[PDB]
């Protein structure tokens, strides 16, 4: 019964989950001073022209947009990656009021919203089996402020009113998730967890430098989503993020001058 509020949120994570006090956990606080430009990374690939979203779900924490992930099409490469990492499902973190809601923060600036594009390494056949590997997982993390509205934002906007509720879903196709992408792909990168239960620590992290901006209307309607589910006391799904944990043994990329 993990959530995010006083008697379950994330300072309780560690007794169900121990690993929350791991050496690599995420998100982290991204010290850009600190950060160290990598002339080893390859240039970054992300290749979605052939994505085929199948679905959205609500599942009580976030709400994730899925993909038809059986055929070799959205995929990740380059950068820090070894081989190809193959595009699963995305979904956002938000706030409560425009100042906070990212998980990464940028010497310790909080941004909005945090958009989550989660791939598994296509070596180990599925994400089941990539989530027990060091190596399994590579998050593409992308900011999100407040400002101009993101029209490759709104299809998702639009849907959310018919899955307001936990367990609640839509069917989502040809939503083409290249709509969601800044035009640099300047980056940070680390490795880490997963910033939600159970927290493996399996993650490549790959984190923009440039937000996206989306409207001040278009997070308001992230925000009437519901944690409860249908004909439960209405609890509004917002301040879904984890803060920034330990950096511990670790240093953190820079792919650009
Ligand atoms: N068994 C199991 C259950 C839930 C899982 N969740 N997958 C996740 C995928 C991505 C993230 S995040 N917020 O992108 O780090 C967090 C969790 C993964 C494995
Ligand atoms: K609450
Ligand atoms: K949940
Ligand atoms: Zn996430």
């Amino acid at each position: 019964h993990w959530g995010y509020g006083k008697h379950n949120g994330p300072e309780h994570w560690h007794k169900d989950f121990p690993i929350a006090k791991g050496e690599r956990q995420s998100p982290v606080d991204i010290d850009t001073h600190t950060a160290k430009y990598d002339p080893s990374l390859k240039p970054l690939s992300v290749s979605y022209d052939q994505a085929t979203s199948l679905r959205i779900l609500n599942n009580g924490h976030a709400f994730n947009v899925e993909f038809d992930d059986s055929q070799d099409k959205a995929v990740l490469k380059g950068g820090p990656l070894d081989g190809t990492y193959r595009l699963i499902q995305f979904h956002f973190h938000w706030g409560s009021l425009d100042g906070q809601g990212s998980e990464h923060t940028v010497d310790k600036k909080k941004y909005a919203a945090e958009l989550h594009l989660v791939h598994w390494n296509t070596k180990y056949g599925d994400f089941g089996k990539a989530v027990q590997q060091p190596d399994g997982l590579a998050v593409l993390g992308i900011f999100l402020k407040v400002g101009s509205a993101k029209p490759g934002l709104q299809k998702v906007v639009d849907v959310l009113d018919s899955i307001k509720t936990k367990g609640k879903s839509a069917d989502f196709t040809n939503f083409d998730p290249r709509g969601l992408l800044p035009e640099s792909l300047d980056y940070w990168t680390y490795p880490g967890s997963l910033t939600t239960p159970p927290l493996l620590e399996c993650v490549t992290w790959i984190v923009l430098k440039e937000p996206i901006s989306v409207s001040s209307e278009q997070v308001l309607k992230f925000r009437k989503l519901n944690f409860n589910g249908e004909g439960e006391p209405e609890e509004l799904m917002v301040d879904n993020w984890r803060p920034a944990q330990p950096l511990k043994n670790r240093q953190i990329k820079a792919s650009f001058k």
